[PDB]
C-alpha cells in the first residue's frame, strides 16, 4: 500500500534495531513497532547459562516450534547460543553499526561481553517502542495490510492482533539447529541422553575434561570447539568433515563424513569405511535451518509466492531483502558468511528510503530475473543462496550505499549506510588471518 | 605450622582471586591452590538466566546446601543472585582492585557487563591454578595439616582429599537467602508456587507487569527492586520495612513489618492491624546469611571456637581474618557495607604478609581483647558484627595499609595495598548521593 505508516518489525536483535532506527530516521512513519519474544533486545547477545529444553536429533525440520525455558518465579527464557568463553570472529575496525563505536582499549576480537554491552547501548533508545515478551504467532496479509497475530510470552498472555502497512521480518537464523538425518542416530542419540549434542548447546568446556569427542563440521563452531576442548578433552578430538581433512596430529583427527550410528556397539560408521568407538561425545557443529515459524507464510508452497522450503534459505527475496510478490514483507539479516551488524545496517539502511517512498524498486520482471540469474549461479547449492562472502559482501553493501543517496528527497538528518574503502576491504579479505595472528592459531 | 608452603583457596570470586595474587606475589608459597565449583571464576559476576531450582521458604539455616542445575548436556550450574539489568552501586573510582583500574568511558555505576568483563580480565592469569568445577565438601585439621575434601562437580567425579598448611575461605555470603519464618508464610508460599519469592530469583522484571508487588526489606535489594518494577508493576508497589516508612504516594507505599500470612484469605497482616490482600507476588529483599557449609567447621559449637551459628556472621575471626584459635585458617571478604574489591584486596594483601612470616599478628589474648571489644560496641546486634559502614571501612583499609608497609624484609615487587586518602573517603562518604544522582533518583 505504497504510503506506509505502521511498521511491524520481528524480533529485537542487531537486525531488528537497526531497522528500527533507520525507519525512525526517515520521518515519515506514525508507528514503528518491535516485537520480542525475550525479555530484552539484543537477539543472541543474551548470553544464557540455560540450554535448549529438547534439541531434536536429527533435525530438518525449518518449521520447528522454539520451546522457551518456562518456571512459575521467572519469565519465560529463549536460550542463546552463544557459549561462555566466546569472543568474536569479526574484528572491531569491521563488526560494529557505522554510527557507534567501540569504546577505546577494546580487543580487536572482544569477549561477548563486549558485545553484549554494546547491544544494551544500542537499543537503549529504543526500548519504548519495542513489545517486549511478546511473541508472534503469525503474519498474513488480510485486506489492504498486514495481520500480526501475537501473545504475550508469560503464562496467561491473551491472543491478540494488529495490522501494520509493513512488515520487516528479523527473526534471525541461527536458532533451529541443523542435523542430518543419519542413519541410527536418532536411537544412538535417545540411548545415551547427553551422548548427542549440537553446538547450540556448548556452553562450558569443563564439561568434556576426560571425555572422547567427535565434532562433526568444519566451519567456525567446528574449528572453534575444536580449540576450547583441546585443553580438556581427551587428545585426540575427532573431526568429521565432509571429503575429510588432512590433520591427523596427537590432538586432532581429522576424518570423513558419518554413514551410520551403529545403537549396539555404539560405534560410527565414517565414509571409506573408518570405524569410530567409544565416543563419549558428539558435537554436530553442522549450522541452522532458515526459518519462518508464520503459518500464513509457511503454508505458500508455489515457486512464485514461497518463502521457505528445505530451509537451506529463503526464497523469493529481492536483494535477499523485499518479497518479490509483495514488497510491503521484507527481510534484514538473512546474509551468510558477512560481517552482521554492518551488513544489517546496509538493508536497513535501503529498506527504509524504499518504504518511505524516497526510493523505488526496479520492475517485478527485473527483480525476478536477478533471482533468476541468482539461482543459476548457486548450481543447484541452494543453501549458498544468501552467501556474501567478500568481496561479495563489499560490493553488496557498497551498492546499497550508493543506491542510499540517491533518496530525495535530502533530510537534515540522514541515517548512515556503512561504506568499505579500501582499508576496510581489506581488513575484510584477510580478516581469518588477523584473527589467527589474535589468537595466535594456525 | 608458621612455615606456611601450600596454601588452599576456597572459591574462585573476587575476594578468592585477589587472595591469590597477593599470595604469589608473596613468592615463599610452593603452592597455592584455589577451588571453584563454578565452571569459571568471577564468583557472582557470572549471570546466570538460570534459577536457583528449590528456594527455601522461610529460610533460616545458614548450613543449607547448595543445589545446582544440573542436565545431561550441562556443566553444573551454580545461579548467581545478579539480574539482567543490574549496574553497580559502588562508583568506579573506587570499586576496583587498586591495580587494575577500569577502562576509559565506563560509566561511574557501570552495568554488570563491564565488571563481569572487569574479573574476567582479572582471573586470566590464574586459571592455571584454580581447580574448576570442583566442589569443596570439608575442611578439617587433622594431625599438623588441614584437610580439605572435594569432588569434581561433574556427574561421576571421585570425591579426594588434599591437605595443605593453610586454607583461605572466600566463599562469600550472599548465596544462601535468609527469609524470616513468618506464621503461615510456608503454606501461603507452598500454596501458589511463585507467589513469594525472594531478591536471588529476580531477573527479569517484565515477569511482574501488571501485577500487585510486596517488597519485603529496606535496603539496596529492596530499593532497587521498588525502582525496577515501578514502571511494569501495578501501582502501587507495597514495601515492608520494620518500622514502616514514610512514603506513601501513588507508586509506592511503604508499610510496617509483617506479622503472618493467612493462607486461606490470601491476606498479609502487617504490625499495626494494616492488612493486605489481592497480593500477586511476595519478593523477600531480606538479604543473605553467612555460612560455613564444611562439617568439622560447622561441628564447632563451642564459644572459643565455633565459626558458625544463626548465621548473622562467623564467629572468632580477628580483624575479620584470622580464625583466632588456629591462624592458618581465615577468611577474606565477610565485610559488610563496603567497596568489595578495594577492602578484599586490603585484607589479601595482610593476609598474605602475616602467612609469609614477613608480619606477626598480636597475641592470641589480645586478639581476643579485639573481639570482646567488639562484641560489646555490637550492643547484641550480631548481624553487624563485619559491618564496616563509612568511615570505620576507610579507617580499617588504610590501617591495613600502614601495617603492611611495615612488612620485612622488602620485596622488589610488592603486592600493592589500597589507601584511602582525603578525596576517596569524600566519594565514600558521599557515595549513595553520588549514586543518586547518576542514576537521577531521591
Ligand atoms: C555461536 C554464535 C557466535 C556468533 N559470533 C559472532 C561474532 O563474533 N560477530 C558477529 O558479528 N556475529 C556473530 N554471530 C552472529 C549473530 O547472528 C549476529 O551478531 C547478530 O545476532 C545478528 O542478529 P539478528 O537480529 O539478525 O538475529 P538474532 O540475534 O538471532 O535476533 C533475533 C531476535 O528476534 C527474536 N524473535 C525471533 N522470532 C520471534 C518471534 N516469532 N516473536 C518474537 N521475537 C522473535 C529472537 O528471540 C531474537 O531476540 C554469532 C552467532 C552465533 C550463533
Ligand atoms: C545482587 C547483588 C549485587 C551486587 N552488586 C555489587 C556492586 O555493584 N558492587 C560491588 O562492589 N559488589 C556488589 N555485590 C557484591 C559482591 O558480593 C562482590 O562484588 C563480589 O562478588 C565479592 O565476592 P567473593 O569472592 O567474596 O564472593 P562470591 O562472588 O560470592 O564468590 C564466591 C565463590 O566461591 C565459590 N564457592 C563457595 N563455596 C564453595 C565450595 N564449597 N566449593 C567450591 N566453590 C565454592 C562460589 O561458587 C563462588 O564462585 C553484589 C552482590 C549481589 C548479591
Ligand atoms: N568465535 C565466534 O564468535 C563464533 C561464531 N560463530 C558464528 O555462528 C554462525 C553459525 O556458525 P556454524 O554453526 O559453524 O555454521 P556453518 O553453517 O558455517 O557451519 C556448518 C558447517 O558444518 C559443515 N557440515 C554440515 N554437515 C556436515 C556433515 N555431515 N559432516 C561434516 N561437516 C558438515 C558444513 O559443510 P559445508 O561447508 O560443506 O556445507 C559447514 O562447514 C556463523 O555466523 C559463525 O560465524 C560460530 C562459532 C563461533
Ligand atoms: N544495584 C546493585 O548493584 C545492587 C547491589 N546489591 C548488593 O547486594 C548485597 C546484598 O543486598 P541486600 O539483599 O539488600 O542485603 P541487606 O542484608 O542489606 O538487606 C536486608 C535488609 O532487609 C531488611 N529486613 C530484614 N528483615 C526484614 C523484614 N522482616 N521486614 C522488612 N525489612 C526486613 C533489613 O533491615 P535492617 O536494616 O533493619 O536489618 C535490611 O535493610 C549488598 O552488598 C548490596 O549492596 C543488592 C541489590 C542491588
Amino acid at each position: 500500500l505504497p504510503t506506509i505508516r505502521k511498521i511491524a518489525i520481528i524480533g529485537a536483535g542487531p537486525s531488528g534495531l537497526v531497522t528500527a532506527k533507520a525507519l525512525l530516521a526517515e520521518k515519515a512513519f506514525d508507528q514503528v513497532t518491535l516485537f520480542e519474544r525475550r525479555g530484552s533486545p539484543g537477539g543472541v547477545w543474551n548470553y544464557t547459562s540455560t540450554l535448549s529444553n529438547k534439541l531434536p536429533v536429527p533435525s530438518t525440520n525449518p518449521i520447528l516450534t522454539t520451546e522457551p525455558i518456562v518456571g512459575p518465579a521467572a519469565l519465560p527464557v529463549y536460550p542463546s547460543p552463544l557459549y561462555r568463553d566466546l569472543q568474536t570472529n569479526t574484528p572491531i575496525e569491521l563488526m560494529g553499526y557505522c554510527d557507534q563505536s567501540f569504546k577505546p582499549q577494546t580487543l580487536q576480537f572482544p569477549h561477548r561481553h563486549t558485545i553484549q554491552e554494546y547491544q544494551r547501548i544500542y537499543a537503549q533508545p529504543l526500548l519504548p517502542f519495542i513489545k517486549l515478551a511478546t511473541d508472534v504467532l503469525d503474519i498474513e496479509k488480510k485486506d489492504g495490510s498486514w495481520v500480526v497475530t501475537y501473545k504475550g510470552t508469560k503464562a496467561g498472555s491473551p491472543i491478540s492482533k494488529d495490522i501494520f502497512d509493513a512488515v520487516s521480518i528479523c527473526n534471525g537464523h541461527y536458532e533451529v539447529p541443523y542435523i542430518p538425518n543419519i542413519k541410527g542416530l536418532d536411537e544412538y542419540a535417545k540411548a545415551v541422553p547427553g551422548s548427542v549434542l549440537h553446538s547450540s548447546l556448548f556452553r562450558e568446556p569443563e564439561l568434556f575434561v576426560g571425555e572422547s569427542v567427535l565434532v562433526v563440521g568444519g566451519a567456525s563452531s567446528a574449528n572453534d570447539l575444536v580449540r576450547h576442548l583441546t585443553p580438556v578433552a581427551k587428545h585426540p578430538i575427532y573431526q568429521s568433515l565432509l571429503g575429510g581433512g588432512d590433520i591427523q596430529n596427537e590432538s586432532l583427527q581429522q576424518v570423513p563424513e558419518i554413514t551410520k550410528f551403529d545403537p549396539t556397539t555404539r560405534e560410527i560408521y565414517l565414509k571409506g569405511g573408518k570405524v569410530l568407538s567409544n565416543i563419549d561425545r558428539v558435537i554436530y557443529c553442522t549450522g541452522y535451518l532458515y526459518s519462518v515459524p508464520f503459518p500464513s507464510l509457511a503454508k505458500l508452497k508455489s515457486p512464485e509466492t514461497k518463502l521457505i522450503d528445505d530451509g537451506s534459505h529463503v526464497h523469493n527475496v529481492y536483494q535477499h531483502i523485499f518479497y518479490i510478490p509483495d514488497p510491503t514483507l521484507a527481510f534484514v539479516g538473512l546474509a551468510l558468511h558477512v560481517v552482521p551488524f554492518p551488513t544489517s545496517q546496509a538493508q536497513a539502511a535501503f529498506l527504509a528510503r524504499v518504504w518511505s517512498g524516497r526510493l523505488k524498486l526496479p520492475s517485478k520482471e527485473e527483480q525476478l530475473k536477478w533471482q533468476d540469474e541468482l539461482m543459476f549461479s548457486l548450481s543447484g547449492a541452494n543453501n549458498m543462496y544468501h552467501s556474501l562472502d567478500y568481496p561479495k559482501d563489499a560490493t553488496y553493501i557498497n551498492k546499497l550505499h550508493d543506491w542510499c543517496k540517491q533518496a530525495t528527497p535530502v533530510l537534515e538528518e540522514e541515517f548512515p549506510s556503512p561504506y568499505w574503502g579500501e582499508k576496510e576491504r581489506s581488513i575484510r579479505e584477510n580478516m581469518w588471518s588477523i584473527r589467527a595472528k589474535f589468537f595466535g592459531i594456525e
